[PDB]
């Protein structure tokens, strides 16, 4: 049992997310729920205190393998298991200082668990991000193309909207690389639609958001792929 036959709705999640900004560590953990392909939620919450950054710009470090693929377009995400992948993260918040993230993952019993680190350094004490002035982001395409010989890469330019009305940019960068000792076959150059829906639980007394994804995959233009070599 391999790639998308190990991915058989429904499944959970659960993270654990340890983190650093301008000095001040955190720690996330949650629990999620994969109800169907693309449609994928976390309930997570900070268990040192309160969140020292906007929840809005924590969200996309908060699961590519839940995305849904078409069968004719490779679900690279998925096709790493068994052996999974590490995902490194760059967001650059333009003007406002750049995090990091490194992401493991294991699968058992139906459960993606993300073990997560987060640093971030050198934020603009007033920026959106440490002042936590976003609302929400908008739903962007993360165009995905084949790197190195086993990895594929992630690019995406993400508007977080700010509590004025106003957009802040965000410049999104990820590599995937398998770590389970073997060749998986790289998808054609091909992108992501991503959509993140952020709500509090009307009773949890903890800083904590309830976050659902929906990411579905496209040949968005059949000529992208021509450069990717
Ligand atoms: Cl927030
Ligand atoms: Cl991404
Ligand atoms: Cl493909």
């Amino acid at each position: 049992a391999s790639g998308r036959a190990l991915f058989q709705y429904p499944m959970t999640s659960k993270i654990e997310l340890n983190g650093e900004i301008n000095g001040k560590k955190f720690k996330v953990a949650g629990e999620g729920f994969t109800p169907s392909s693309g449609r994928f939620n976390m309930h997570a919450y900070c268990t040192t205190g309160d969140l020292p950054m906007s929840w809005v710009v924590i969200a996309s470090p908060l699961f590519h393998m839940f995305a849904h693929y078409p069968e004719d377009i490779t679900h690279f995400f998925q096709e790493c298991f068994p052996g999974s992948y590490t995902l490194d993260r760059t967001l650059r918040m333009e003007g406002d200082g750049t995090l990091t993230t490194h992401h493991e993952y294991s699968l058992e019993d139906g459960c993606v668990t993300s073990k997560t680190t987060l640093n971030a350094s050198g934020f603009d004490p007033k920026g959106a991000t440490m002042t936590k002035s976003f609302v929400k982001q908008l739903p962007c395409e993360v165009k995905i193309t084949p790197h190195g010989p086993n990895g594929i890469r992630l690019t995406s330019t993400v508007l977080y909207l700010k509590e004025d009305g106003t957009i802040q940019i965000g410049t999104q960068d990820c590599i995937v690389t398998p770590v389970g000792g073997r060749k998986v076959t790289q998808p054609k150059a091909h992108f992501l639609h991503v959509q993140i829906i952020q709500k509090k639980d009307p009773n949890d007394t903890r800083d904590h958001i309830v976050q659902t994804e929906l990411a579905v995959a496209g040949n968005l233009w059949h000529g992208m792929d021509e450069l990717y070599k």
